[PDB]
């Protein structure tokens, strides 16, 4: 499993400098693997319909470039474990991974937990507030992801 | 071109016998286009990853599964003509493709189109109104699709 200290570390990296509320925090932690695991699924939607069994690059740029989430490639904030996402891979179903594969699974949901926190961030902004609040990460959650983030 | 006609039937069938507003059809004509592009490209994307030149129907199934969009396959309303929605493939990079790629790719844009009508409604219900209007329209693009269907 993801742990908690990471998914709010690198949540936090979208914020700068606010505050994060614990119902932000409770959140982003039932949010963030749920998103993982819906990410991962995904992967393997795209690589059974390749016609290959092991996953490459190429299959996460194309889940990136379809959720629209920006800078995956240049993300250079923290990553969780290989061996951690690469169980959820692993779950989802995916055989055989390349390691360039696993490290873009990696910077695409890390990156998309950090660009979560931005929109987060946004949102306390249109309300003037210094703290990032559970409302501003459902608000981002649904806006950003498909199906309202119910994923 | 996508026929406004068209875009509103489909869209239509999705909200009962509800009535539709002119802001509505003003958000859907202008959205519904941009929608099937931005699903053509996804597919475009799903397929170079793929290691192929012919778009088959698997890549639109991988599409459909990470949009999160229901019913695709048993989808039996009306369709696009093959002719338009080919050569919006066409436009996204689609060189080969089968005819039932094409065909699922129609069945998605058009089932979302229609999903999107069902979402509206479900948003007039819950301002006690008969009428779909522009706000359901807009609110049910932003939850329903990735990056608040600015696609
Ligand atoms: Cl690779
Ligand atoms: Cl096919």
């Amino acid at each position: 499993e993801l742990p908690k200290a990471a998914i709010e570390r690198i949540f936090r990296q979208g914020i700068g400098e606010r505050r994060l509320s614990q119902d932000a925090k409770d959140t982003i932690y039932d949010f963030v693997p749920t998103m993982a695991e819906y990410v991962a699924n995904a992967a393997k939607s795209v690589l059974d319909a390749s016609g290959k069994k092991t996953l490459m690059e190429e299959h996460l740029k194309a889940l990136a470039d379809v959720l629209m989430v920006e800078g995956v490639e240049d993300y250079d904030g923290e990553l969780f474990g290989r061996a951690t996402v690469r169980r959820i891979l692993k779950r989802a179903g995916i055989e055989r991974a390349s390691s360039d594969a696993v490290d873009l699974y990696n910077k695409l949901i890390c990156r998309a937990t950090e660009e979560l926190g931005e929109k987060a961030a946004e949102y306390a902004d249109e309300d003037g507030r210094k703290t990032v609040q559970g409302e501003d990460v459902e608000k981002a959650i649904t806006y950003s992801m498909p199906k309202g983030g119910e994923l």
